[PDB]
RNA sequence: GGGGAACUUGAGUGCAGAAGAGGAGAGUGGAAUUCCACGUGUAGCGGUGAAAUGCGUAGAGAUGUGGAGGAACACCAGUGG
């Protein structure tokens, strides 16, 4: 194939990266536990460095070149996929910070020390 | 203190304005959470000081559309009303 977009979710634990179609259909995906970062090493920028490259190898298997990266969530891997996937020979076109922003939503859980 | 009579600053009324998340009522949306239907897609995601229980080859998580349903009403937001 030729074109697709790239979803990245970089939470406090995981850096989950999927390469999907432009109209939302998956091709390849990986994360830190997919490579073998077993513990709480999953949030490191080295983990998103390794995880984005392995998913991009499945894109070369399907030959798509153009990307469209949507960053979702607070973490550390939002810079690493820019460092990885641009160096992966793939065309990074647009970068969004689409965190799903609630207006008020539902009430969050308690603070961790109450 | 009581009675009789006046004055208009106290307080009130008219009139002319201006501000407002003041209350009560019936209705209205918009993101977001989950739930479920399904496509696409594979080995884990989930979580911590560390890790496990829980969830997962019966196809999760991520992702695309669609559906129900509730409650909360970002931005404006300010020793601001």
């Amino acid at each position: 194939i030729e074109s697709g977009i790239a979803h990245i979710r970089s939470t406090f634990n995981n850096t989950i990266v999927t390469i999907t179609d432009t109209h939302g259909n998956a091709i390849s995906w990986s994360s830190a536990g997919a490579l073998g970062f077993r513990g709480s090493r999953k949030s490191t920028p080295f983990a998103a460095q390794m995880a984005a490259e392995t998913a991009a190898k499945g894109s070369i298997e399907h030959g798509l070149k153009t990307l469209e990266v949507t960053v979702k969530g607070p973490g550390s891997g939002r810079e690493a996929a820019i460092r990885a996937l641009q160096a992966a020979g793939l065309e990074v076109t647009a970068i969004r910070d689409v965190t799903p922003v609630p207006h008020n939503g539902c009430r969050p859980p308690k603070r961790r020390r109450v």
